[PDB]
């Protein structure tokens, strides 16, 4: 019922995932660097599916790939 | 440098559509790059200061179902 992942990433997307858990955290409610990850999957399945975001997204992918 | 996620099944198959949607026969999309994409994407939109309420909705959601 529940799906293991192993993602390796670099020290700008570390940092990226830290600083995000931090924004959406609050005393009243934590997120853990795993729950923006659950987040960030849900949110931009939301983008794909709605069809507004697929040029930027694949002008991020092609800046990603090209870092790697 | 590495990180390990426990994501849902509902999650995982999210990833996997998103992984074959950005894909093409010239490029290869895996689900880490898709991960990296999203990472990148959310840190975004949260600067944008934009769509915070869905956002927190959809982290409120989400953690419910966990």
């Amino acid at each position: 019922e529940k799906k293991r992942l192993q993602v390796v990433i670099s020290e700008e997307q570390d940092a990226l995932l830290t600083r995000a858990a931090y924004a959406l955290s609050s005393p009243e409610r934590a997120v853990s660097k795993s729950e923006v990850v659950r987040l960030a999957i849900e949110k931009i399945a939301r983008e794909l599916e709605e069809g507004k975001a697929k040029e930027e997204l694949e002008a991020l992918l092609k800046h990603l790939k090209a870092e790697e």
